[PDB]
């Protein structure tokens, strides 16, 4: 329905809401050759007013947030660790490096992409992308690595968790889907989603825990994939353009999804599995976000960056009432 667009800062990532705060943290890189470092945004989640600026060292972009300690997680991609921030004050609680090595011509060290937070047991699962991928396990009483989950595939983005059940997933550019028992840190099952001989990058999944199916983007095909979490049977291929993100809202049982290419983000009715509505996004959304109440969807939307040519203008985050 209504719709605010708000400039907020250059190089916006992910982003983050706490009802107890009732507030929204926006993640940005700034320019990418001007700035060492970014800053964390707080926003005010009816207006999207700037109410505090966390300037940070490490350019933050990967963002999620433990809502029984209210600690803010952000992965800082170019520099392969991962930062805590403490939600109320804002004081940044400390940082893990997760890939210490030196960058050479062989040696590429692997980088975080999506972080989940169990607000049961105070764990960070990071994944870490690259040709052979990981999913780190930070311990978040004390910010240090647990371990690191071996061969999750070739550039393994996608990240959900069920806490309850103690199920961790992860999808990859091998088109296949990873199921984690969260209690041993072990890979359960692993299962390609088509045998069609096309290449599919499944780069997030969102999860419907209730009825134990997943939401997962394809940024290679033209269709979102509805899995059912228990064996990998494809529920349903809900048509839409190439996408990025998904966010799954048991409060109306729909998905949000992002095109950045098409700019635009697709509301899936998760009952006919069809598109039902799309929302004009212009210029490559990116990440979305979803107030506790799940009736304000939250948008970063991108401006037009290029390896040689910066944006002259700031990125911005829409704000859409459900």
């Amino acid at each position: 329905e209504e719709m605010l667009r708000k400039a907020v800062g250059k190089g916006a990532y992910e982003m983050a809401y706490s009802q107890q705060e009732n507030a929204l943290w926006l993640a940005t890189s700034q320019s990418r050759k001007l700035d060492k470092g970014g800053v964390v945004y707080r926003l005010d989640p009816v207006t999207l007013e700037v109410t505090q600026a966390i300037h940070n060292d490490l350019k933050p972009f990967g963002a999620t947030i433990n809502n029984t300690t209210q600690t803010l997680w952000f992965g800082n991609t170019v520099n392969s660790a991962v930062t805590a921030i403490d939600a109320k004050t804002g004081e940044v609680k400390g940082r893990l490096v997760l890939d210490d090595r030196k960058r050479t011509e062989e040696v590429r060290p692997l980088q975080p992409r999506e972080l989940v937070a169990d607000d049961a047991t105070n764990t960070v699962y990071i994944s870490g992308i690259g040709k052979e991928s990981v999913i780190w396990v930070v311990d978040g009483g004390n910010i240090k690595l647990k371990t690191a989950i071996q061969n999750t595939g070739k550039m393994s983005t996608g990240l959900a968790l069920d806490s309850e059940g103690k199920r961790l997933y992860t999808t990859n550019a091998d088109g296949e889907l990873i199921t984690i028992d969260t209690a041993d840190n072990k890979i359960l099952s692993r299962k390609k989603l088509l045998d069609d001989g096309k290449e599919h990058f499944f780069i997030n999944i969102s999860l419907d825990t209730a009825r134990q199916r997943a939401f997962i983007t394809d940024s290679k095909a033209a269709e979102v994939l509805v899995v059912d979490t228990r064996n990998g049977n494809i529920l349903a291929k809900v048509a839409a353009p190439e996408s990025l993100a998904v966010l799954f809202n048991p409060a109306r049982n729909e998905a949000y999804v992002t095109h950045r290419q098409a700019g635009k983000v697709s509301v899936i009715d998760a009952k006919s599995y069809k598109v039902v509505k799309t929302f004009d996004t212009p210029t490559h959304p990116n990440s979305l976000a979803l107030s506790a109440d799940g009736k304000t969807l939250y948008v970063s939307v991108k401006q037009k960056s290029t390896k040689q040519q910066e944006a002259t203008q700031p990125d911005d985050v829409i704000r859409i009432a459900l």
